[PDB]
């Protein structure tokens, strides 16, 4: 037993500004620190912004802060802990039956406000700045109204469908696809947060 590995926690690497008129990413740590972070659990650098682009060793996605909770999927977390100023931080949310996972937000991140609006016109937004048009067709699908191929999708578990208003509606958990090309995705309602907590 005295040789058994412990995981490492899930980093900040960077985050997808939204705050102007153009969205785009920014990283905030290289492939280096964020191995020794992830190790660590010691995460010292400043947080910003509502969607943060997180890694583990082996997998890099997104996390969106609503509600004050850290929230992003379980088949990209799992039960890992998150790094922060002060350690690992364990979850405070794990749902496997919905792939959900959500942590305390940082100090210094920005919530998103959960979407009262009703409405089904649906903004999603990758790893890579693109915000792409989605038809919200039920409680947790929505169509692309251009699709591609699920390649540039990849990565983007746990960042944010918003409605037109920039409330979050939900998170994206995964890509329904036809020969390669997303026509649908699904996404965790943020209903089903609001009753998670
Ligand atoms: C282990 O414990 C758990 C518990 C509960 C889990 N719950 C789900 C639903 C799940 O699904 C996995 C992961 C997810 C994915 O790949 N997510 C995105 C993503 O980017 N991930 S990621 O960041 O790269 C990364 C892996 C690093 C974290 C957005 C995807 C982008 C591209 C798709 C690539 C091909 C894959 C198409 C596939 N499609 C699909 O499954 O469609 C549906 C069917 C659904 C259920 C079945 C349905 F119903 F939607 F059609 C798909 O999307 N995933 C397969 N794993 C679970 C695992
Ligand atoms: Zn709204």
């Amino acid at each position: 037993m005295a040789s058994m590995k412990k995981k490492g926690s899930v980093v900040i690497v960077g985050r997808i500004n939204l705050s102007g008129d153009t969205a785009y990413a920014q990283q905030t740590r290289g492939e280096e620190g964020c191995q020794e972070t992830s190790q660590t659990g010691r995460d010292k650098n400043q947080v910003e912004g509502e969607v943060q682009i997180v890694s583990t060793a082996t997998q890099t996605f997104l996390a969106t802060s609503i509600n004050g909770v850290l929230w992003t999927v379980y088949h990209g977390a799992g039960t890992r802990t998150i790094a922060s100023p002060k350690g690992p931080v364990t979850q405070m949310y794990t749902n496997v039956d919905k792939d959900l996972v959500g942590w305390q937000a940082p100090q210094g991140s920005r919530s998103l406000t959960p979407c009262t609006c009703g409405s089904s016109d649906l903004y999603l937004v990758t790893r890579h700045a693109d915000v792409i048009p989605v038809r919200r067709r039920g409680d947790s699908r929505g169509s692309l109204l251009s699709p591609r191929p699920i390649s540039y999708l990849k990565g983007s578990s746990g960042g944010p469908l918003l409605c037109p208003a920039g409330h979050a509606v939900g998170i994206f958990r995964a890509a329904v696809s036809t020969r390669g090309v997303a026509k649908a995705v699904a996404f965790i309602p943020v209903e089903s947060l609001e009753t998670t907590m």
